[PDB]
């Protein structure tokens, strides 16, 4: 399967971001990984029934995606990824799917946040796993539109703690 | 949760009605209450299927709709709840969820239920929960659209008994 | 339950094709039959969610397919299935749900597979099946569009082995 882009976004399918993205990569398919998304009958629907037509979208858990991944059947599919937090990406690479790039588009504030940027807040667990991703060499990188230009990520954490 | 609406709806996303109550409450969401809706793979996907886009849309039971009215991750949330009858109503307020009004919308006919309105048709079951409804002092109105004048649907249920 | 056309297409819900058959048949719903699809959460999402809207769409197993069938629930509906293959169809009949003609759309190449018109490829079990739908008195039609003219399956198919 063909990963064109991994991004972080809390709020998932809002707006005209994700369309945007898409648009920009051809992509066939959205995918949100996540495993309490996945396990929740009111969240997962309530995420997929805002995506865009002539775009399938579906919810899977970080053990299904690794394993679609490499199942045979999507060979060679363009896909996109969504995640809630940087630790599902990293669980999503100990199952053996390489993420080359993720990009950062939000995190929203609540009062046992940090906030870091405009629209990313993070928590202690964030941070941990932000590091590992860097360390795992995954680029990390910062923006909401094709058009805005790619802030280093990795950067901009590290003049915070 | 903020609740804008609770209405009784047979036929569910049917024409244009229920986007028109969503445009005059401005909600993020429509949710389907009903247990039995909810376990039957056929009936959630095909009622949430023809639901207005820019809105989020979901079916759950009884239980996970009390659960989730008070989970703090949709606090503050401007929903519309969406019903097949009144006594998943009684079901739903006896788990500890407020309901201040109902809007009756329609109850489709059948060959063992009592005709009361050109569009609501009642079993005896029915009834009782229309009852028990008042008792719990719940507002009972009837309206198609938002326009329509609102009608007392209490006097009218009496009126025939 | 009306059944107004029965196809197979490896594709489901792509390009204006379903759609055109719909409008033609004038049909409530669109249902997908399959086992696998029907256990398979990232499928059966995935498949229902480029359908177009003013139909209801889901897709269900071959057990629910039957039981839904004869339900009196869905008595006068007027629906359109679509099929992965020829079994299926074949496992479907043999739980009791009549099927008069089943038009064949599309069953993409792989390597295991025998070409044997520009959009269907078979395997040794597609035959067989192809066959016994023959022999339960299946009319088996080849077309994608309502305008195409209707070439006959069997004799396309005889004409190769």
């Amino acid at each position: 399967m063909n990963i064109v882009l991994a991004r972080i976004d809390d709020r998932f399918i809002h707006g005209q971001i994700l369309t945007r993205w898409i648009k920009v990569h051809a992509a066939d398919r959205i995918i949100v990984v996540s495993d309490d998304i996945a396990q929740d009958e009111m969240r997962k629907t309530l995420i997929l029934s805002v995506a865009p037509s002539n775009v399938k979208a579906s919810a899977v858990s970080v053990s299904k995606m690794a394993k679609a991944f490499h199942s045979p059947r999507y060979e060679g599919v363009t896909a996109m990824l969504l995640f809630e937090n940087p630790s599902d990406i990293v669980s999503l690479i100990e199952a053996g799917v390489p993420i080359k790039t993720v990009n950062v588009g939000g995190m929203r504030f609540e009062n046992h946040r940090r906030q870091i940027t405009k629209s990313v807040s993070v928590t202690e667990q964030d941070i941990k796993a932000f590091e590992t991703l860097s360390d795992k060499g995954v680029k990390l990188e910062l923006r909401q539109l094709p058009s805005d230009a790619s802030e280093d990520f990795v950067q901009i954490l590290r003049n915070v703690t």
